[PDB]
């Protein structure tokens, strides 16, 4: 099946994955997927958890990677971000980096961890601070030369400075630095190697707010490091995501980014996008419906029907709103507290669908927007801030619609505000 960034994702037992921060790791023909487990919406650890897969869309949960000693870096009161795990062909094992923390970010510490299978449960072999400097967000990277060498990539100095440092040949810690970039201000790392060539994904850190996401190349890990570029449309910061985990499907890559929710962690989404690097450039393809085939390297992206919202029929005080960001120029403003639109002739074989609602929020919270098929009982969908009156950005929700003609209507019986409605596109 299909890969709907923003939607609810559950695992095979009906559970919603709990795997932020991603990290993927494949051996033989299964994929595993670490992550941090937010089920408790806090930013403290409670687990490293583990989902396998065999074709990266279907998980099942296994048992958990990594979890919290009383008296130890890894207790429930510290925190552990960012799980990355590879493995060492030397020793036959399972090498999982952590960003280890307490609950201010004062301690600035790397963690590691080791098993002889992939989903462990790991052994948790202590945390430091890289070479004596700060480790925030950070990644692994394990380079395809004979040795295999190994890379920490980390946010250092206050997460001013950030540095590519290599691991000795256990990867159990970090032997000497590599290259840095002064005053980059960088965060969420990865790299991706495309034909012979680095390409280092990365946010800046502006906290849990999302920021544009850029691409970085070299031709050696000790740089230089191209200026940046943006792997997506500026203004709508990288599709309202950050990165987590790059990962290499063909000779292009899956981006895989969390929506980070910091009132409500546990329902995070998860953001994956092919990332195009036939240009040369790393680009985001917007998808709002996509399906992978991981073995052969390929994607596919699923075409859809658009509905304009200014061509729908308004009702109550809702009135056409213009915007060089809006798709056609136009959009269907002042919707919800009596204003709403219906979209007439959505046309359907019947069953399930999903639809992308296309919408600008301008406030620097949440709207959120009634969705009505057919006149019958609505859905309340959340619509995250988008950046600006004038930037559009996509969530999903699945609709079921009768054979033929459907109407959908948007914002009827809320008393609040509703974001501005651009297009739909029904999959
Ligand atoms: C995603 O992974 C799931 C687990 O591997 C997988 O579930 C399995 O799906 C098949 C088909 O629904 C089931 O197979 C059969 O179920 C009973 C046995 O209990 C048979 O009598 C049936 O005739 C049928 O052959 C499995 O039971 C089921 N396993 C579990 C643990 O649920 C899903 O199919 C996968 N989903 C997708 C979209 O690929
Ligand atoms: C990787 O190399 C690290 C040295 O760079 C090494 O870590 C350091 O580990 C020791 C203990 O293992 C720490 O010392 C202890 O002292 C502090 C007070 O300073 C207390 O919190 C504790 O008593 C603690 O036991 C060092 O401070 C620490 N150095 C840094 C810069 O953080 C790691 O153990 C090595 N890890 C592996 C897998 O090799
Ligand atoms: C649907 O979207 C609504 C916004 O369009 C949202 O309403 C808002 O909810 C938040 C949090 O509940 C309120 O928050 C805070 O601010 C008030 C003062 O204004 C304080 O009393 C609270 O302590 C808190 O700090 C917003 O005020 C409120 N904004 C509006 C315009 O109503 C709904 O929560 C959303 N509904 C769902 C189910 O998510
Ligand atoms: O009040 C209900 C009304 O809200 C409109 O939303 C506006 C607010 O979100 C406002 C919050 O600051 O921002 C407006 O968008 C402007 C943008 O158009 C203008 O260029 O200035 C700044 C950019 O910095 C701001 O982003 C936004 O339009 C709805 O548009 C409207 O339908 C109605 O719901
Ligand atoms: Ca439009």
């Amino acid at each position: 099946n299909q890969i709907v960034s923003g939607a609810a994702w559950t695992d095979t037992a009906g559970n919603t994955i709990q795997a932020h921060g991603a990290g993927i790791l494949q051996v033989g023909s299964t994929f595993y997927w670490f992550g941090e487990d937010k089920s408790h919406n806090s930013a403290l650890f409670k687990a490293v958890s583990c989902y396998t897969s065999s074709d990266l869309v279907n998980w099942s949960r296994q048992n958990d990677a990594l979890s919290p000693i009383a008296g130890t870096m890894i207790s429930t009161s510290n925190v552990v971000e960012r799980p990355k795990v590879i493995f060492n062909q030397k020793n036959s094992e399972y090498v999982m980096w952590f960003h280890s923390d307490s609950s201010n970010y004062g301690a600035a510490m790397v963690g590691v961890a080791t098993a002889k299978t992939p989903c462990g449960p790991y052994t948790y072999k202590g945390s430091f601070k890289p070479l004596g400097a700060d480790s925030r967000d950070e990644s692994i990277f394990q380079d395809d030369d004979s040795a295999q060498t190994a890379y920490l990539l980390y946010a250092s100095d206050n997460n001013q400075n950030f540095k590519i440092s290599r691991l000795d040949a256990n990867y159990y810690n970090v032997t000497a630095q590599v290259s840095v970039m002064n005053g980059a201000t960088l965060a969420a790392p990865g790299i991706v190697k495309h034909n012979g060539e680095y390409f280092l994904i990365a946010s800046h850190t502006s906290g849990w707010a999302p920021n544009p996401n850029k691409w970085f190349s070299a031709s050696s890990l000790a740089g230089p490091w191209s200026a940046q570029q943006d792997i997506a449309p500026s203004a709508t910061r990288t599709w309202y995501s950050q990165n987590a985990f790059d990962l290499p499907l063909g000779s292009n890559a899956i981006y895989m980014g969390d929506r980070w929710r910091p009132s409500l962690l546990g329902s995070s989404r998860y953001i994956w996008y092919p990332l195009d690097f036939s240009s040369g450039a790393p680009q985001i393809v917007h998808a709002d419906v996509w399906s992978v085939n991981v073995q052969a390297g390929t994607y596919s992206v699923a075409s859809g029907t658009s509905y304009e919202a200014e061509n729908g029929q308004r009702g109550g005080s809702s009135t056409i709103l213009s915007g060089s960001g809006f798709s056609g120029g136009k959009a269907v403003g002042y919707l919800g507290h009596g204003g709403t639109v219906t979209i007439n002739n959505v046309q359907s074989n019947g069953g399930s669908h999903w639809v992308a609602l296309y919408f600008a929020n301008g406030d620097s919270t949440y709207r959120n927007v009634t969705v009505s098929v057919n006149g019958g009982p609505s859905v309340l969908v959340d619509q995250p801030d988008s950046g600006g009156g004038n930037v559009v950005i996509s969530v999903p929700v699945k609709l079921n619609l009768n054979s033929g003609e459907n109407s959908i209507t948007f914002g009827s019986g809320q008393s609040n505000y509703a974001a501005d409605l651009d297009k739909i596109i029904v999959y």
